[PDB]
Parts: C-alpha cells; sequence; structure tokens
C-alpha cells in the first residue's frame, strides 16, 4: 500500500501562486490520511452540511506568521466549520508522527477527538503540538507556495487577502 499524493493549486488575491504537493502517511494513519485524500478529490459528494466535501474553492482562513497556515473550513470559511467524510468529528487516530519542521501537515481540532476537515501546514517546527494534533503528511513540493501564503497572515491570524485552494486532487 503506497502513500497518497495530493495537491492544491493556490491563488492569492486571485493570482495563480503555484502548486503545493503533499504526501500522506496512509501507512501510519490510514483513517486520517483517507479523510484528507477524499476531501482533495471531492469523491464523497455533498456532506451533512449540504456543502461539498471538497477543499476546492475553500480558503486558508487562519494564517499566523512564523507558525502555520490553516484551512479546510469549507462550510463556514471561518474556523467554526468543516466536516469529515465520516461525519462531523472523528477520534485522534494516533500521535506517532511529530511536528518536526516546516511542511508538516496536521489536523486542526477543538480538543481531543474532534477531527473534522480543518488542517494546518506548519512553517516551523511546532513541537508543543505533539500529542495534541494528529500529524498525517508532509509537503514534498511547493514549500515556497506555503511561504507566499504565510506572508499574507497576521499575528492575529486574519489573512490580508484571500488565499484560496483554486484546485485540488490526487496525483498518480
Ligand atoms: O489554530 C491554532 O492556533 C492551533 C495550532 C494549530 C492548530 N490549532
Amino acid at each position: 500500500m503506497s502513500r497518497s499524493k495530493v495537491f492544491f493549486d493556490i491563488t492569492i488575491g486571485g493570482k495563480a501562486s503555484g502548486r503545493i504537493v503533499m504526501e500522506l502517511y496512509d501507512d501510519v494513519v490510514p483513517k486520517t490520511a483517507g479523510n484528507f485524500r477524499a476531501l482533495c478529490t471531492g469523491e464523497n459528494g455533498i456532506g451533512k452540511s449540504g456543502k461539498p466535501l471538497h477543499f476546492k474553492g475553500s480558503k486558508f482562513h487562519r494564517i499566523i506568521p512564523n507558525f502555520m497556515i490553516q484551512g479546510g473550513d469549507f462550510t463556514r470559511g471561518n474556523g467554526t466549520g468543516g466536516e469529515s467524510i465520516y461525519g462531523e468529528k472523528f477520534p485522534d487516530e494516533n500521535f506517532k508522527e511529530k511536528h518536526t519542521g516546516p511542511g508538516v501537515l496536521s489536523m486542526a481540532n477543538a480538543g481531543p477527538n474532534t477531527n473534522g476537515s480543518q488542517f494546518f501546514l506548519c512553517t516551523v517546527k511546532t513541537e508543543w503540538l505533539d500529542g495534541k494534533h494528529v500529524v498525517f503528511g508532509r509537503v514534498v513540493e511547493g514549500l515556497d507556495v506555503v511561504k507566499a501564503v504565510e506572508s499574507n497572515g497576521s499575528q492575529s491570524g486574519k489573512p490580508v487577502k484571500d488565499c484560496m485552494i483554486a484546485d485540488c486532487g490526487q496525483l498518480k
């Protein structure tokens, strides 16, 4: 069983900013990887929310310099929403992988066992999140695109302009 590869094509203020390619750890956290993979392809259609279970057209709603970029709220666009393919929330699968540096892909949450569709891409090592957020992949191409998004964040977390997942999907 091979690791999944998925991508985001990003726009910033409407402008094409390049592609982020991510490898998922299907071998370590199959359920969590599987959720994200299906959210990139959109293959499970319309969610309980009545909105597509799909990152396409969603934004990075929370961006903090020297920390991480966060998105996946395709129901409310503000961090209050999101939906996993399994339903509103699913448990923390395991904490085997750690937040070891820039490019780590990990699940956002509201406390233990509240995984939905929100995720973050780290721009630094964030070891204080180890054991609290489930790490399920890594950037393998486009870290510069992550940095471009990061430059539009604020300490407050509010973006200075819309950083959108203009397209997404699974590769190979
Ligand atoms: O949004 C935040 O600040 C925390 C840290 C990353 C995921 N949740």
